[PDB]
């Protein structure tokens, strides 16, 4: 929270104005105004997709191949326009007017004069308008151009032409999987997709408040945390406002300390007593303090302003293996812990209905007991809100800078966009404790990646590290790679019937064309995805069938007995490359594993859909996700139980290993799981064929279940069915 | 080609006013049209010297000691002037001023508009005229100023001054050698160099076509080639125009692939059967194949743009064998090659007859059988027209970047006037097959050398090596200096040659036609230290004309006086010299790489180490080279005990013969026997007997029915100029 004097939002409904744009791209509400378009209401925050199928101008882009309608808009202007009032500033205030995102090259203009130029879809945009107000009526005026014409302003290198990621999105800074992915599909989309508000500033301000922790030792319950505080002061307020800092956790105060401004910024070392520690899920308690810096008159006790944030007290070191070589390990409070956790990518295509999906989405981290996640280049940056919830539920996040599967410019006027880009995300986001990595998601003699990137971290985040970067789930491809820490590890699953249902046409939820099974109608392809609509068969959905093929044989043509199947063995596949890296520790190190939510109804690899359609998976992943998880890897002429704790302290209890057809109980015995490793319990001896043993454990009263397959491929499909079935975990 | 739309030339004849620069420079028409100066008519492409001179107002500079008359034009402006009727533009389409060659800081007006400020003569200039042209008679002019007095626009830093460039180039992105070199004169020169065209552009047009060779399969006759292709494609027409690629060779089609364009930049992988591999001299044959893209409308089937060029599917990896200098290797689809070659120099120091020079210049390099050439820094980079005919007969080449013997500045106004240049020459020259290296030329924190032109290759040509970078004494061809060396890879090396009396005839005045001073011999007279080359009139005695005769005195005791036994004299020792430095180099692979010998032309008629003069003259160097650069050559090294004959093959094939090894003077036969010459190796024939005293062998040697010939000059000098000419007349190969 930042108070201010007054924060008037500007959100609500605007008018939009669209048309398409000609050679000469319009920039002045004149040529905005005289152009032949079509005028409608709009909402900020909101797209211009959302506006449009609000007024009824197009289908909605969920369904069937409705995205691929939305292409002759890609060419189109946008013509933001409302009135405002103007609130009243006393002298040496200033009024400012914050956009939260534009999207993208607009501009800005207001009561006719043009206040900005932006070009920048992932950061905000702040104008001091203070001296074009005036009283009544206030015209604030936003003319979008085109984004995808932008890029026919720019010479390309060879490096960024032929990539995953569209050669239109090389030279512009917009999240690259809006022109699409295989993840995500191409909704180009344009508007302001993020809060518009209206900000009044004192003549003393707080320009920023950087808070890091230098020390921390969590059994003595002290860390020593410092304060970069840089403010706005005039000459005359100078040794007469006073900082007064004041840290707090459930409204009981920690500390207060004051001091007498004497220069505009100030290191403030704070050494606390009777503070407890942020940990990651699992090794302990998200533990939050109220920050809260203000401003104050030592004369009149006026608050000129005041920040608040929750701030933890945590130290991160990444330690890079450099002689036996993702070869890392996070060390989190001086303890190295083994991360478990999703990728991130887009919320929805349409981003300015990203918020409106935050909580349920950082719900579904929660539920899975993820420690760690990775915000994806692809993506736009998320907003406070996200990082807010992940200092709260205890999950770290690795932040990738926003560029995709390529390579980009090494020119001077692209590394002045991204170094304005990387300081305005590193300033936002570095006092956020679940923060504890910057990738540049990228080739050592890349300026962009080993030159600019790092300089901005170097000057205004030291504190946190820096990078600068198909079938049977059995195959060495999996089970002998030397990488200690996987961060993208995926395996295709069929959505839920329901889901089908929504965003298949009626006659197109059937997947097979002319019922030969394996053959993809057009609509399944759409959704595979296909971002351009060029009409083939195969591709990414054939994937789904020779996955199910090799584990079960075959591919059934029953609608459900399909999705049964496919969500099986995307179930099984993750489950054993979690099992898999938790049981070879200490070698192993971490699994980001791809991922735990679609932004869009689309076929994927995820293991839960747009709608909030938990596949299979989901569940096979929480009973593999718990602190402490009893588990079984394959071995030499045998399997291994073994149990992974990924606390800090040490437990107890008794497992029961035995098979779901026999009833055999092929172990049972007490066990200790040692804080913070892998304790291997028994080996135990081959079984015949194939079958499910069932594995039940209990620590400190409680009951916890998981299982192990058994065999080799292909099984029969009705015989898994009734494992589980028998099983009792799943349904 | 690059079809557009319709491309109108501006070549033709101009109006030229010059006057001399005053203390504010002219730069708008007002000031030049009120100078008080003197008007000719001028020809474009050309340079002002020659307009001068086609006015009678200056004399030859080729004759003489004319060049140091052209000083006082290097402090002069000058105004071009045409008119030219506007061509038919419809809406959308784009009218572009498209200048080849402006040399070099100048102000570009159309119907009294500017358009462009100019400052780089080694690059193109496109000016987009399409709203300041107007209907009827339209008006073009361009007002040059002083490239010298540009430089006292810069403060030089310590390293900059006192190189053997001049330090007016320093600051200046222009060819070194027009402030004067030891091989070229001083002619700064200036005007419209290259052709200027007025292009018509659609809507829908190709801005770059980069062919790019991922892998090459020679006797499976495959290829992978890369298309990189951008466009410049409103969205309008989006999903509604196609990329027609055209593959083909003699009229016959290898590939035909069409595409759907969706987005405005593509790579179009194209796997090909039926092709052959693009290969050096020697080593087989240049294969070429006409490479054509089109833009064409899906539905009226009309052709938007069309670009076409001949491309040769090759893959060049530089193998450093390791970083002692030279130590390195090229490898041509797959195959370590042996590179022999000469260095490019300018073809004329007015470097608007660049292009006339153009194809005799590259026949000789033809009938050398040189397989590598490299384009030296000092020098203009070539038009495409030259990398064309290296393309046609499969000579590769070497590209500096257009600096020399300097160091430059570290700033950022240097950096970013150097990275649009070498942009700019990347992308015009990087689909060229006999492209294989670019060079910076120039310690290992230049900024220039390690940083600017190494991102730019980084980005623009992935595909070609970049690196960032033998004289001495010039004594003794068999020094130490030379025979001990141990560069594996030489490029740069070379020996004096007095030209043929023809040229000396028509390059000095009669009374300074011998070059002996008042009859001294050794002394040479005053425009022979002018052709020296001798940058600035500054009257002394002896420097570099004195190699050719201390080389003469070094090998054949004293310098003959009378001239034709002089001319005889010094080009002997050439010959014998660079002969030699080939068959070292040749008889000691695989250790030895390559070796690009300097040089095979002059760009002006001087004193020179090259081997042919500007007007054609070839010196006797020419033909001892031509023998000893033969696909397969056999020769003879020394050894300590005697010599070895050898035979080397720059092929991929095996070569059964016969050589015989006779004393010339004698008659007795040293060696003959049959030989086996396998592919790409030197191969040893025999130990060959110390002879006595001072002679010549004969190699005599047959290869499939063709008869080659070679020889050894044995003894130690020094020799007497009449025996080696008995020796060389009784021989039989070479004429007198």
């Amino acid at each position: 929270s930042h108070m201010f004097v007054s924060e008037q939002s500007l959100n609500g409904r605007w008018t939009l104005k669209f048309f398409p744009q000609p050679a000469v791209p319009v920039m002045t509400i004149e040529g905005a105004e005289a152009a032949n378009g079509i005028v409608v209401d709009a909402v900020v925050p909101g797209n211009v997709e959302i506006d449009m199928e609000a007024a009824g101008l197009v289908e909605d882009p969920m369904v069937g191949n409705n995205i691929y309608k939305l292409r002759p808009y890609e060419g189109y202007q946008w013509y933001y326009s409302r009135t405002f009032a103007a609130p009243v500033v006393t002298e040496g205030q200033r009024l400012v007017l914050h956009f939260g995102g534009i999207d993208t090259f607009a501009e800005v203009y207001v009561n006719g004069i043009k206040v900005g130029s932006a070009d920048n879809m992932l950061i905000e945009h702040d104008y001091d308008i203070t001296s074009v107000v005036k009283e009544g009526e206030n015209r604030l005026d936003v003319i979008i151009r085109s984004s995808v014409m932008e890029a026919q302003n720019h010479f390309l290198g060879t490096l960024s032409i032929g990539n995953f990621s569209n050669e239109e999105s090389a030279p512009v800074r917009r999240a690259p999987s809006t022109y699409g992915w295989d993840i995500m599909p191409r909704l180009v989309s344009a508007g302001l997709w993020r809060d518009v508000t209206l900000r009044v500033e004192n003549p003393v301000t707080i320009v920023d408040a950087n808070w890091v922790t230098l020390s921390v030792n969590p059994k003595a319950r002290e860390a020593s945390e410092s304060l970069y505080l840089q403010t706005r002061l005039p000459f005359e307020m100078h040794d007469k406002v006073k900082a007064v800092i004041t840290i707090s956790r459930d409204g009981r105060q920690i500390l207060r300390k004051e001091a007498l401004m004497r220069k505009f910024a100030n290191l403030f070392t704070l050494n606390l007593s009777g503070v407890d520690a942020w940990w990651p899920r699992g090794y302990g308690e998200p533990a939050l303090y109220t920050a809260e810096v203000s401003l104050v008159d030592v004369t009149s006790g006026k608050i000129y302003d005041t920040k608040t944030s929750k701030i933890g007290f945590r130290t991160v070191k990444l330690e890079l293996d450099e002689v036996n070589l993702g070869q890392f390990q996070f060390i989190i409070n001086g303890e190295p812990v083994f991360a478990k956790g999703t990728n991130w990518v887009p919320l929805d295509a349409l981003h300015s209905r990203d918020a409106s999906h935050v909580e349920e989405a950082v719900q579904l981290m929660v539920e899975m007991n993820c420690n760690i996640v990775r915000c994806w280049g692809g993506n736009v940056y998320e907003d406070t809100h996200f990082f807010e919830l992940c200092d709260k539920y205890g999950i770290m996040v690795w932040q990738d800078f926003a560029m995709g599967c390529g390579n980009y410019s090494q020119r001077d006027n692209f590394a002045a966009a991204l170094e304005k880009e990387a300081i305005s995300v590193v300033v936002k986001l570095r006092n956020h404790p679940s923060l504890i990595l910057w990738s540049g998601n990228n080739p050592n003699n890349d300026r962009v990646s080993r030159q600019v990137l790092s300089r901005v971290i170097y000057e205004f985040d030291p504190t946190r590290p820096y990078l600068p970067s198909r079938g049977y789930y059995k195959d060495p491809f999996y089970t002998e790679n030397p990488s200690q820490f996987v961060s993208e590890i995926g395996y295709h699953g069929c959505p839920n019937r329901e889901t089908l249902e929504r965003m298949f046409s009626p006659d197109s939820v059937n997947p097979w064309q002319n019922g030969v099974v394996g053959m993809w109608n057009d609509e399944w392809q759409t959704k595979a995805n296909r971002i351009y609509d060029d009409k083939f068969q195969g591709g990414r959905n054939d994937l789904m069938t020779n996955q199910v093929r090799i584990i079960f044989g075959e591919v059934p043509a029953d609608l459900d007995d399909f999705i049964f199947a496919s969500q099986s063995v995307q179930a099984e596949a993750m489950k054993f490359f979690v099992e898999l890296w938790r049981g070879r520790r200490p070698y192993r190190t971490g699994i980001i594993w791809w991922n735990i939510r679609d932004g869009w109804p689309l076929l994927s690899d995820a293991i839960s859909d747009y709608w909030g359609g938990k596949k299979q998976a989901f569940y096979y992943m929480q009973n593999v996700h718990h602190d402490v998880c009893c588990l079984i890897n394959p071995a030499a002429n045998g399997y291994m139980l073994k149990v992974d704790n990924n606390t800090l302290k040490d437990f107890e209890g008794v497992v029961e290993v035995k098979d779901v057809a026999s009833g055999k109980q092929v172990f049972k015995g007490k066990f200790v799981s040692k804080a913070n490793q892998m304790s291997e319990i028994a080996t135990l001896p081959m079984q015949k064929g194939q079958g499910m043993l069932v594995i039940s454990y209990r620590i400190e009263g409680n009951e916890y279940f998981n299982h192990y397959l058994y065999g080799e491929p292909p099984y029969k499909l009705d015989q898994y069915r009734k494992w589980v079935k028998k099983c009792g975990i799943y349904e």
